[PDB]
């Protein structure tokens, strides 16, 4: 992480000091445990009230010990009398304690994302409400095909970030994990009796299966989802990128003017993305256990969370000050009639008995192109019937039919 | 995908013939609940009695029209009355076709992956059980810790797969969408009662907000599922990999012995893990829809479905005749001492009122070791306590005391 | 790989026949050496003369054997008496004939993509001559920003790919290697002089430090290279579909007008980039080897060749055949004026005592009040200010001569032999 | 980054005070190059002389322009008089600047990338000679195969890193670039011939073809390399690792016995890995230039090389400080008997009239019913078949003789100065 784009409440979870408090909590929701047994009850109680958190001490000692959690017990243990820290980390491997409290940084991490996420959608929402009714040229290969409603193309992303949000609420109730199993998983020490107790001080459950470690697929799932969301960021940012050069012009952001905020999310996204390989090659543990992906995790968890919550944050901002330039918009489906040659046609087919190539033969044959089009009809083969005008209210009538629809299904309040 | 790892019955999913087949059904659902305005009733069934697949007829057309879906539309409405054929692939753009078939290919390839991928956990409960009460050397970075079940190796690997077909299944459930839309998701022919009709002929859902296509991060989530089960894979076969070496040689693939099969899923794995990013680049597509995921696709799923079915069946096999060398394994349990050290540390810590150094020193300072330990508690520091024996029974009663309780709470039947 | 964009001399190279032809001129290559010690003088050459390549053969033998190339050898052993085929595979580990068959491979694929690439480059340089003469819009975040030669825009790929052909053709020189050193590297059998030898008769040179295989970071460099090309395609592709939207129009695939190649392509590319890290992985075997990367080199290096070609054949045909609108281009250009504020800036900053912000308002008066926006600034200068100036005039073919006073140079320092008088 | 693993030098570079005042040098770079034209003589050196570089105040600046191009810009020249400061950033577009110096600090980290990779190199090297007399069992898919010289271990990492060391260096040569070319590489204000004397200054050559950036396929390259180093890194931290477990235990790392150190390696190897994308990524900007680069370059570069000169200075010391468990190593190798049948068939094979399936059961017999393999085996060779032998013993000595018979050819070859007289 670095200062330009670091959200202070984010660095904080991953700041040493929490990465200490957090191994404190989870040593002594064990100690506490482990009182309905060996520990004098009010133990864990005692050294809640008075425990320091010293990371410069803690650095000092792993000079000496080369084992950060030894350290961190000591830096522990040296507050209290020898009786009082008799107990502290009794029965639990260093793992045990590293990886629930890296659940409880995830968890707190999670908490933010998904506020965000669910602000990004709201502004996404009222976004497609606002230029639901502005007709657009859709754009296929990045040449004009038929009209739409502009709303759709917030709504389109819309829809996306909530599937992203349910993926991410299904894991915030079914996705993380604590263990308290002892050297590989096996409770030489502990019981299961006590983990369960200890994991409901916590409130998370247990590990299926721990060895020394929690397994890491549960992380790789989770950032998993964020790469799926960066996905959704990109698509977003390269949309409003698009609209916004010089030859479309139909937004611009909101303060010459150039999409400078959606290309830095640009970035942002490509950074998530890359972190899904590394979560997924961190889950190859040797037997019970190897330290490889304690490194890599060092480097891009809090990287992961801190841009995650920055670009969701920065979307929001970007998409609620957006500007929509409604004139721009709707004079270049003014400007073009290429797509109503179909429309025709589909109208000739539909409600006349000739084939494609007839219909298609008189619509390319042939000011309202519906009234030219509807004489033809009665003076040369003596057919009559409604023609819809196409003029620019009856365009927006037909590309826009079933919008409301399409909004109500998307919303689960519509 | 070549001859040598191809499974005939996925092959075919994604062979030509059977892509045709899917689109021909998609034609006839919207084709069907056209009837319900102005198509003749009838038509839908007139066809489906009749259409022959021509692939050969598709290619000789495609090299003219320069355009797959044209070239297929042809080949069918070739073969009826320009009368039959009048309302063939009407009102839909192409995209509303492949998409939707696309979807039909995918669940029917799902279908097999989840079949063995239930198979597989199958084979593992089976296998952790057999081996459940053999005791083995559990290690951390490769070095000898303390003690486990061997059977919770396997029970390990059948957790994790349990995890991912949960996704699976989840994704099955709610996942794949179908949509008839039109040019940019707009209706300007049809009407969402239309594309409900034939989405609920073929079973699927409507996708909330369509463009041109269906929104990448559908196949991009289910892609990313395989991504994880690809790691599940690879964390096993290095498993077996490591207990095969002539070094440990604790198991070794049924049939100069190599773990030959191992390596090979190794090696599908990262075949797999490499379709992610792909799928994730899929998604970032510009405006109402750009091509280019079009390509991509052709190549990367049915290699992703083929290998994954390949694998999951090959692992099994593996499983399932793997030989495990129950005497070697626990000779080496039987051969190693050390870790004792840290029970009898423990045992003293908790059962007599000394501090860690004292107890340490004890232990240090010290044919039974249990004996002569307590012992030296009585004839010395005067305490009196009954020390277990730790020769191999009392080990195993030790260290596989919560065996039953990690498989209760691993499998749903107990 | 897949019929639609499967480029058969490619696939040939990769199919079991050829596979296993290159593995017997391997085998050859090294029994021809062995005739130097116990292997009776003619032997190789015997056997190249008559030995049939059967995959079929091979198939139903595998089927039993559980091993590609004990199924190999005894297709080819089976031809022969039990004498004359008494040393084929004497000494050599099964992935001495591999990994040295698989080289062969590599190498015969490589110049097939070599030809495409420099043809490809080609192709741009021609399309960069062709239009350099054009004045288009240069943009910075899709924004307008100033004019500049539209043949720059070729020229720029040109030059990104003139850098991976050198690359590819540095590596031609010295990437692709050959082993004969048994089990694991440690010549039980053979000696490094037989090694030398069957390595001469292959023309390529022998591996290091070789074990039971050749180590994967050669695959791996060329992969990476291939990478690199991908990411070249991909910036060429999407600048062509930004210029041939609706919006701009500037250029259109030539022959309902759509940049379907182009889209086509980036497709492409990112199949070629996922590849990259499959070699990556691949690098990291087990001691003195282990088999996992053979089944994956088996379905991405046919594709990783087949796609290059197809990619590089596909894209130099686009740009061929690339139809570009000058007038739609130069006429964007004539509509934008915005960009004259920075030049007359520029220009009274050099020209003048005055300072920055003192100029910047002079020019935004002339720009908001006024017709020739050179001769007026020029007005004021003097009658303002009593300042002497020749400004130029900053019509169309001023505009041209200004923004694209450098081309030439550019163009030169870029194609080697350009600039340099020859005859 | 994090400062668990910062190493000091390498973050220094990449700190804003670094940053700015390699642009600094960039813009005084041309500005002594302008002063051929339009800027008085003098004043680069003069700003030189003066200029402070005051990240802070840049910051509260850039709080206000939302550019920090121009806050770094206004932060220089609100340091001088308004004349002073007059031709500072003339011409030049912000990117000119930007990925100018941005050159600069990538040359300045290779400079210790590639000290600290070849020094690497030599502990490689250092460890192969030390060791080249060890027995020790090759192994592939894990399973004893035959032995081999321990040192052919460390030698086979020491080519692969002396490979991407000529890569590097090679880069270095020829890899970075400078641009003073203007808003899109289009030189309105400036000339090729400004920005070739402003280049001369800085000693680095011109971008063929720039646009507002240098294209990104050369920080791609680069960073493609080092996705080569990692898979090294991480090959050979594997090997540590596999052959320090308790049930091999050939070897342990230096100061509870853990391999610790490999397998923080093998953390920093997928990391360095992860990059590659990003900077293949990164190379399709839109047109000529879009900024989506810059924050992921702001993210990935820093720590791309302070993980790699962090990860070659740690794996050098763990290499020094390996210990090397020589009598577990050979006693394995005494523990073992079955890869000499190979070694007696080959025998048999080359030897006599037989063939290979008679051979066989030869070996076959000797070895189940019987002590000296080798004389065993003579003695029916005669005393069966009356035929006249001189089988070598194959005893310790006979089978270290044997199975490291080329071991100084493969040294020689692969170092080289080593095998040449030089005094
Ligand atoms: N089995 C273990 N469980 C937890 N931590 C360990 C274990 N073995 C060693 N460590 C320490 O964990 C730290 C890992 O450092 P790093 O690789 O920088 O994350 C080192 O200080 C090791 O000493
Ligand atoms: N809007 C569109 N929807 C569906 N298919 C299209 C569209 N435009 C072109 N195609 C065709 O789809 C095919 C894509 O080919 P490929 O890129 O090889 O998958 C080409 O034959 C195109 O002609
Ligand atoms: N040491 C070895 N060298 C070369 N090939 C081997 C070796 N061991 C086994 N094989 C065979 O190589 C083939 C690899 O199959 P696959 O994993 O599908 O590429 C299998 O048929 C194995 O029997
Ligand atoms: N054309 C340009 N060249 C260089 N820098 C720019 C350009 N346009 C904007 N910037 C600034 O560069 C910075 C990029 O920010 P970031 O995306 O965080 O790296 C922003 O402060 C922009 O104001
Ligand atoms: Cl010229
Ligand atoms: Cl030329
Ligand atoms: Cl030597
Ligand atoms: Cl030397
Ligand atoms: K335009
Ligand atoms: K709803
Ligand atoms: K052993
Ligand atoms: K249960
Ligand atoms: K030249
Ligand atoms: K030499």
């Amino acid at each position: 992480m670095i200062k330009r784009y670091d959200v202070a409440e984010i660095s904080k979870i991953w700041a040493d000091e929490n990465k200490y408090a957090k191994m404190l909590e989870v040593e002594l929701a064990i100690l506490e445990a482990l009182e309905d047994r060996m520990v004098p009850k009010g133990t864990a109680a005692e050294i809640r009230a008075r425990a320091q958190i010293r990371p410069e001490r803690v650095d000092e000692i792993e000079k000496v010990t080369k084992h950060d959690i030894i350290a961190f017990c000591t830096s522990i243990a040296e507050q209290f009398t020898a009786e009082t820290g008799k107990f502290f980390h009794f029965g639990v491997t260093s793992s045990d304690i590293i990886d629930s409290a890296l659940s409880l940084q995830i968890r707190d991490s999670m908490s933010y994302v998904i506020k965000d996420l669910e602000a990004l959608c709201d502004s996404l929402l009222t976004k497609a409400e606002e230029t639901k009714e502005i007709i657009t040229m859709g754009r296929s290969h990045g040449m004009f095909a038929e009209p739409m409603s502009f709303g759709q193309k917030f709504l389109g992303a819309y829809v996306e970030f909530k599937r992203r949000l349910k993926d991410l609420k299904d894991f915030q109730k079914d996705g993380l994990t604590v263990q308290f199993s002892g050297a590989v998983g096996n409770y030489c020490i502990l019981t299961t009796e006590d983990e369960k107790k200890a994991a409901d001080i916590l409130g998370l459950p247990v590990e299926e299966v721990s060895t020394q470690v929690i397994p890491r697929d549960r992380i790789a799932k989770l950032i998993s989802i964020h790469g799926l969301i960066a996905s959704a960021i990109e698509r977003l940012a390269v949309e409003i990128r698009h609209l916004h050069r010089s030859d479309v012009f139909e937004v611009y952001e909101g303060f010459k003017k150039n999409p400078i905020s959606t290309e830095n999310l640009t970035g942002m996204a490509r950074m998530l993305r890359s972190h899904v390989s590394i979560a997924l090659e961190n889950c190859v543990l040797w037997h019970e256990r190897d330290i490889s992906h304690s490194s890599a995790e060092r480097f891009y968890l809090p990287d992961n969370f801190g841009i995650m919550v920055y670009a969701l944050r920065r979307m929001k901002n970007t998409i609620d000050n957006l500007v929509v330039q409604r004139d721009i918009i709707e004079d270049r489906v003014r400007s073009t009639s290429a797509y109503l040659s179909s429309f025709y046609l589909h109208f000739l087919v539909a409600n006349t008995p000739f084939m494609r190539e007839d219909c298609y033969k008189i619509v390319q044959q042939v000011e309202s192109f519906s009234k030219k089009l509807q004489k033809v009809m009665h003076d040369e083969h003596n057919i009559i019937l409604d023609i819809p005008e196409m003029d620019f209210e009856g365009i927006k009538k037909t590309y826009l039919k079933e919008i409301d629809h399409v909004f109500d299904r998307s919303v689960k309040a519509r």
